[PDB]
């Protein structure tokens, strides 16, 4: 017997409607507005430093931890 | 025999020194400068829309694909 009837979750990166935003132009440079809610969630503030890591063609945002 | 001598890669999220940035204040809002190099790499432009997905306490940046 095969359980092909049973699919567990739908893996679709574009389909999962996370938080839509828009990259705007701050001066002559691309800047996006980071949700203040997440700022709090990940415990970072203004003038903080984050680490942008490219991983498998995905941009992974890691904060620069200072405990 | 155990191969505890063999450690394959160093999994350390913070230690891996990707691209360090800083979240600055654009008006009264947190805005980070996105590397134009990556803009091109992921094929996004100014006024484009990106999907910020929170996944496992990590901010995952997925672009909103339009082919």
């Amino acid at each position: 017997n095969h359980k092909v009837h049973h699919h567990h979750h739908h893996m679709s990166d574009d389909d999962d409607k996370g938080i839509h935003s828009s990259v705007k132009r701050w001066g002559n440079s691309p800047a996006v507005r980071i949700p203040a809610t997440l700022m709090q969630a990940l415990n970072l503030n203004i003038d903080d430093e984050v680490k942008i890591d490219l991983v498998d063609g995905k941009l992974i945002i890691e904060p620069v931890r200072k405990e």
